[PDB]
């Protein structure tokens, strides 16, 4: 037996709820995407139908295929009686074919006419209901209880929702601790992507899932008992002792070093775990990281050429009647200044499919679901494409799709004598040569803002490792500020495309003073006031803090009076229920990304944001570069300072005049 999922996912196809697709003549095809966890497997599949056939169409000689994997299991041919009115339809699918990934696709096919049809008509046409989609129930199969398929188990880069894995701890954790919590978190946050993370807590339990165990050879949590006492930091994958359907991921150790040493190992070492408990003994680092250097960021170094931007095989071609987008998926640092009506150029060098005569195509390059710009599409085949694109987005990930738009070249050709041909199809591909140009961009932005924390975490990735990042927290934590930490740093490992493993937790504010670093604080500070003045008396609150050593949950970030270059950010709560709204509202990017300036209180009912205090900003930039743009606003001052110039000229030439007439 074991637990099952019943998912219940519709067409891959876009469906919005304003209109579903139709499936006519010229697109016939319709196709459905879905993966398997490869731990799972499929008991019972069903798919359910709801199509209203058009009645200017031959019943018997028009019927529609199933498609599992490049195969059919049955038909359903349409009756003189159904032509009319909706039906339902079932289709069972043999779950046979399932391994790893299928493409569950369907195909059309229609006659209206018997002596002379014309393809791609209107008179034809099919539709599908709302719900129409696969019913297939997974269920959970006993693994071998292997290491080698790391993090198989745990997480497997091929399902499309969120994960969820709670760590459980030993119970009240140390200043020795929390850092190696937060390096396992973050190099599971640098695998999770945009699936997103959720780190539940626990003490001094097991829950039903698929957790990790965290021991130091003390106060083990109260199911380790008996063990015999280990020399060296042993990993073991130990199923739950009341049903082995779940496998946990224990961490043994001698001490604090101990634990912290396998984390490191974790995050690093991951392509030599083999069999069974694998220990390790040495793991150092031999090279810092240079700034800016996450892989998932585009590198400033050298223009890159699209090479490894395409995280994927088939991606810039496309083939068929009907020639797919092309999108590329980039994140740039929000780092590049604006105020600078330059642009980024682009080198694309597409080739395409010679059309027979002058047809009029058109391509179009669109951003966002944006058109920007359309080029024509005939070369009496490869054009060069050069054109600066504005209207980035300086954080997010923004996509580069653009599409190629084909009519049918002459539908009929004769009217008066019936001509029947096959479609054509044509291939197209964009190439690998076309680069894109980040050689010497300076980094220039207002850093008391949240925008850019919440969309990439530029106040703390910085480094790619997080060299420099201190921690505040208070003393004992319970479940909210280890809950609230794992995933914060998660998300910070989410943006960028590498674990930190250099970042340290501090228990007091005295080891802070006069280090140059990036302040973090996490926890509560005396919360009394009333409602109604958090606007501003909070600036002075934590302010006071850092310089000296129906719930609230507020975000402010603000300058750091130590170094006058960093920016300090303090998550603050009155009561547990506050973390748990707090954590959600930043997990999930719906509203997440509706959070500017400086001060960002989260309310029950809505998100109220600000921005109070005073601004500065972050960087270095060239000193003599910048009047040039301060210059730029001021243009009536300009004038008057070229004009005080060119009066004090006068007042000179006076003087030569009259040292010439001295001469």
């Amino acid at each position: 037996n074991g637990p099952s999922r019943d998912v219940k996912l519709t067409f891959a196809q876009i469906a919005p709820p304003p209109g579903s697709m139709v499936l006519r003549g010229i697109n016939p095809n319709g196709s459905i995407e879905f993966g398997m966890r490869s731990d799972e497997v499929v008991t019972k599949a069903m798919l359910n139908l709801e199509y209203t056939p058009s009645p200017s169409l031959l019943p018997v000689q028009s019927q529609l295929k199933v498609y599992l994997n490049d195969e059919l299991m049955g038909v359903l041919p349409v009756t003189k009686e159904q032509l009319g009115k909706k039906t339902l339809a079932q289709m069972p699918i043999n779950p046979l074919f399932i391994s790893d990934f299928n493409r569950v696709r369907l195909e059309f096919v229609g006659h209206y006419q018997d002596v002379c049809e014309k393809p791609a008509s209107t008179t034809l046409w099919l539709d599908v209901g709302r719900s129409s989609g696969l019913d297939l129930t997974y269920q959970t199969l006993n693994v071998k209880n292997d290491l080698s398929h790391f993090p198989v188990p745990f997480f497997d880069p091929s399902d499309n929702r969120t994960n969820t894995l709670p760590m459980v701890f030993a119970g009240a954790p140390d200043v020795g601790l929390q850092q190696a919590s937060a390096i396992v978190a973050s190099w599971f946050g640098s695998r999770s992507g945009w699936r997103g993370q959720n780190f539940p807590v626990l003490y001094n339990q097991l829950p039903d899932r698929n957790a990790i165990v965290f021991a130091t050879n003390d106060k083990r949590p109260d199911f380790l008992r008996d063990h015999p006492a280990v020399k060296a930091p042993v990993i073991e994958m130990i199923n739950h002792p009341q049903n082995p359907y779940v496998k946990l991921l224990v961490v043994f150790g001698r001490d604090d070093k101990d634990l912290l040493q396998a984390a490191k190992g974790i995050a690093q070492g991951n392509i030599l775990f083999r069999g069974e408990s694998v220990v390790v003994n040495e793991v150092k680092p031999l090279l810092p990281r240079k700034p800016y250097d996450a892989p998932n960021w585009v590198r400033t170094d050298r223009p890159v050429t699209f090479g490894e931007l395409k995280t994927y095989e088939e991606q810039l071609q496309s083939s068929g009647l009907e020639p797919a987008a092309i999108n590329v998926s980039l994140n740039l640092p929000p780092d590049l200044y604006l105020m600078r009506s330059t642009g980024i150029d682009m080198d694309i060098n597409y080739r395409y499919t010679m059309p027979p005569v002058k047809d009029s195509s058109r391509m179009d390059i669109s951003l966002n679901n944006q058109f920007l710009q359309s080029f024509n599409l005939s070369s009496k085949l490869d054009g060069k494409t050069d054109v600066s694109i504005p209207a980035l987005k300086l954080g997010a990930t923004n996509q580069l799709r653009f599409d190629f738009e084909y009519m049918n070249p002459m539908p009929g050709g004769s009217v008066d004598n019936c001509i029947t041909f096959q479609p054509v199809q044509n291939h197209v591909v964009i190439g690998d040569d076309s680069t894109i140009d980040f050689s010497k961009y300076y980094h220039f932005i207002p850093m008391p803002d949240l925008r850019a924390f919440a969309n990439a975490g530029f106040p703390f990735s910085r480094m790619a490792d997080l060299s420099q990042t201190i921690t505040v927290m208070p003393k004992a934590p319970n479940e909210a500020q280890m809950e609230t930490l794992l995933n914060t740093v998660g998300f910070i490992g989410a943006q960028t495309g590498f674990p930190a493993i250099n970042l340290t937790v501090t228990d007091d504010g005295s080891t802070i003073q006069g280090k140059d670093a990036d302040i973090m604080i996490i926890g509560g500070i005396p919360d009394k006031l009333k409602d109604d003045k958090q606007i501003d008396l909070l600036v002075q609150a934590t302010e006071s803090w850092v310089k000296t050593p129906g719930a609230m949950a507020a975000v402010i970030g603000f300058q750091s009076p130590y170094n006058d270059q960093r920016s300090v950010i303090a998550l603050l709560a009155d009561s547990p229920r506050g973390y748990e709204m707090l954590n959600d509202a930043v997990n999930d990017s719906g509203k997440r990304a509706t959070m500017f300036g400086s001060v960002a209180v989260i309310r029950e009912s809505g998100i109220n944001s600000l921005r109070v205090g005073d601004v500065y900003y972050v960087g270095h930039l060239p000193w003599f570069e910048r009047v040039w743009y301060a210059l730029a606003n001021h243009p009536i001052l300009l004038a008057v300072l070229a004009a005080i110039s060119v009066i004090l000229l006068a007042w000179v030439l006076w003087r030569l005049l009259r040292i010439i007439s001295r001469r």
